[PDB]
């Protein structure tokens, strides 16, 4: 039968802060574990380094221009989402009959009545927070038990942040030292009832860790040694070992695929309460290496052998490989990914060989903005961004500004992941990749059209989520906590 | 009965270059598996960031100032080296009745007839090159067979590199694609005759590895998927692997204590042919993370378990262990290092608490550069170098010149492990740290008292070696290849 699926989704976290991708005082010790026993890539990505958009590509494995995803992500006021009409996984793992489930960030529309919120776009249970929690004030929040408060105050000027059970809101705001918990047990019980009805489960977990603020439950707080990224980072890998003995619990343990990723780079701007990309270079925000590319695990005792590959692989692949996986037909739409089920069974190479990448504000003058074939990548555009503004490095900076390249930036990544040697500064195996890429972006280009955007639909204050519906004044008066 | 010990030194290596330690495409696998086996170190050090003083550090257990090792590294023509009255590792565990042995790199003088060589600071065997293997033309070399020649031409003007035998040319210059089948082959003889006379055996394994001009023999010549750098460093595994299969053989796995490190951190000047500081700031050279900080590795089935510290250990914490570990008495001498055994066998912590950082060029009036106490480290003085050019990061580039800081530079390493955040840009834990680094760098300038500068005595191109004595024209007649 189909096997079980748990797909962890972690939220602005570097390609270098597992303890297993080089961290020297992260603790992450099942994610260590789970790499220790499953397959660790060294290059996987997401095509685009926002919450949103990131979001949005893993759940249709289609580029997030083609369903208007851009540009910049939602807001609690935000008319649009992403349309009902595109398939999610959940849609198609549901009509193969799987019980599909998600706790956490859905970020992906809310709209008039609550028509974007998961219920509709195919998951049986929901239980979460709808954008990202720091999307509504926290200076009154506690991050940190017993009383610890949220740093800096969030988004002003909106409804608290709703917890939220299908289209309800159980709390407003919820207790952050509390969600992992909920969320834990709320991921139990799915898996069980699953059992009960002998059918096979889909367990969609996206994770607030480690996106701003930081938080965590007692048993995290000032115990991982690298400070509140580290005490947070700490309660999402002590949840993934939480999974992991509920699955052994149930006997579950051979029929369960169980992915790890994160949506998009590190937000540098937090500094030291930021993650880190390692030797990548910039984070969130770019289409630099270190905003793109995230760590990724997949784990199956007995049918995944441990092992590194560098096979190319994407975010956009897990809808055709979990569908191949699961013997469910894909939608009749045209896909950016590919099935990775040889890659993940050793049976086979990736399909993979090139890889798009978009900014965070896209447009059809300039299409995309960089390219990877093989070993090399080129960027046509360059830019910073303020998520990653702090660090030494001012490519990154919000200051470098959007900058065109002809001839192209050419860098070889196995030779300088660190993307600091432009080749073009000759050679004829150069001369190849250069035709190569520019002929991948001019076709991607020409090809693509792109959808109208959801995020320019505007905003509505009256679509905020209020737990005390109709009172006033508006927005303190939601709330019910 | 003590243990046989296998020191491996890696020169120009990075914290980021090991698989294990993050790097997305490099081929570590012995080193990986030692590491899965073994104690990986987060947080081991080297207290200068050159070749020579790391060398003499590590084999004294001594400050490179307090004997004269600096500035930068010594020559071929240089009149000085490492006193004969300095006791090394070697003359302690010869002592101790151990077969001692070294192949590869000494780079801590020569002198007049040769006495500085190994064979006069207690190793009863050596084949080795006795300074760097760039240390003279190599635009006629080979790096990689069958006839890739090595890039740029290395030091000009000088007598081939030779290969030592004990006091002895054996060629001049050596085979670089032979070089590591010559080491293997020394080492298990070593280790054979050593069981053969019922002793334990100490073996130096200092391999030329990764320093520039790349090389390796053609089993690994184009296969590492990282260009020449990588090829290199995957011969270095493989060496790693062949001494590893050798201790099998001859029965001698749970008696063989093996260490890994290397002398200092990577020479990105070298672009894409040089190593990877990971997440840590610049490279060879400086006094930041990644000029010091070095990867470490210690593997001893059945008295070291397989885990990961964040004790702070340094090279200069080698001989005293490793006294300790063979009941062998220390020398008579100020030392700056401590026995770290309990550490190794997990029935304690380590004792060290601060490590003392020199720059390349240090001097009386300015005394050490950086401190680290615990998790914060202070940099008093600040400065970039030619070594690590090349960067994104400016102040790594040699441009960077000297500049002091009062109030000091203070960064949190455990959680800001790349030295972005000045954290004086207020708390008492602050305070408190401040006042304990500004004490412990005053207490150290006040009681070390430097040696006279070997470096500074001066080079005579008659102390060159050469292969055909007396001959001329001087430099190219010496050969013998
Ligand atoms: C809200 O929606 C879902 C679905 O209706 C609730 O559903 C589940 O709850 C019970 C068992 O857990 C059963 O009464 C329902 O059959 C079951 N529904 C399905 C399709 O499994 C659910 O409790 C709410 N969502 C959550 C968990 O918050
Ligand atoms: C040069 O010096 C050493 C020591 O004299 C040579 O010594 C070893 O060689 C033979 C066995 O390997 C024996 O004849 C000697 O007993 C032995 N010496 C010791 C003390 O072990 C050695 O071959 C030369 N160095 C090397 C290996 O190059
Ligand atoms: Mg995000
Ligand atoms: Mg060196």
């Amino acid at each position: 039968r189909p096997p079980n699926i748990v797909l962890i989704f972690a939220d602005d976290l570097g390609y270098g802060d597992l303890g297993c991708y080089g961290h020297p005082s992260s603790t992450t010790p099942n994610l260590d574990q789970l790499a220790a026993g499953g397959l660790r890539f060294t290059d996987f990505y997401v095509p685009v380094s926002l919450a949103t958009p990131s979001r949005a590509a893993l759940l249709t494995g289609r580029l997030p221009v083609r369903m208007g995803m851009y540009p910049g992500v939602l807001v609690p006021s935000s008319r649009g989402g992403l349309p009902l009409e595109e398939v999610t996984v959940a849609e198609v793992l549901a009509a193969r009959g799987y019980l599909t489930g998600m706790a956490g960030k859905w970020h992906l529309g809310v709209g008039p009545e609550g028509a974007f919120l998961p219920p509709h776009q195919g998951f049986h249970r929901f239980l979460g927070i709808p954008y990202s929690h720091d999307q509504g004030p926290c200076q009154n929040l506690t991050c940190f038990p017993p009383a610890t408060p949220c740093d800096g105050g969030c988004d002003q000027g909106l409804v608290p942040i709703p917890l939220l059970a299908n289209l309800s809101v159980e709390a407003q705001p919820p207790w952050l030292p509390g969600l992992e918990a909920r969320y834990m047990a709320f991921a139990h019980d799915l898996m069980a009832d699953a059992q009960r009805e002998d059918r096979p489960f889909f367990l969609y977990y996206a994770s607030h860790h480690t996106h701003y603020p930081q938080f965590s439950g007692q048993s995290f707080a000032e115990r991982s040694g690298r400070g509140p990224f580290g005490d947070s980072l700490m309660e999402l890998d002590a949840a993934v070992g939480t999974l992991m003995t509920a699955i052994g619990d149930l006997g579950l343990l051979e029929e369960t695929l169980v992915i790890f990723t994160a949506d998009n780079g590190p937000e540098t701007m937090r500094m030291s309460r930021g993650g880190c990309s390692g030797l990548l270079r910039c984070g969130k925000g770019t289409t630099y290496e270190g905003g793109v590319r995230e760590p990724a695990l997949a784990f199956w005792p007995g049918h995944i052998a441990p092992g590194v590959t560098h096979e190319l692989a994407s975010s956009l692949d897990l809808l055709p490989t979990l569908a191949a996986l699961a013997g469910a037909p894909l939608p009749n739409v045209t896909l950016d990914g590919f099935d990775l089920s040889p890659l993940l069974l050793g049976t086979g190479k990736s399909p993979r060989q090139s890889l798009f990448f978009y900014p965070s504000y896209p447009d059809e003058v300039r299409g995309v903005f960089a390219v990877r074939t093989g070993k090399y990548k080129a960027h046509f555009f360059t830019q910073g961004s303020a998520h990653s503004d702090t660090t030494a490095d001012p490519a990154c900076h919000a200051s470098s500004s959007l900058t065109a390249h002809e001839p192209l930036l050419l860098y070889d990544l196995s030779k300088d992941p660190g993307e600091n040697y432009n080749l073009l500064g000759a050679t004829p195996e150069v001369l190849q990749a250069l035709k190569q890429l520019q002929l991948l972006k001019a076709q991607l280009d020409a090809a693509v059209t792109f959808g109208p955007s959801q995020v320019a639909r505007g905003e509505d204050p009256a679509l905020q989520i209020c737990c005390h519906p109709g009172c006033t004044p508006r927005p303190a008066c939601c709330h019910c906590p």
